[PDB]
């Protein structure tokens, strides 16, 4: 779903984010 596609995108973004947290 559209609204869902947004969420799935959060993971891709958070990817490089949580990377710095490491």
């Amino acid at each position: 779903g559209v609204v869902d596609i947004l969420k799935g995108a959060a993971k891709d973004i958070a990817g490089h984010l949580a990377s710095k947290v490491m």
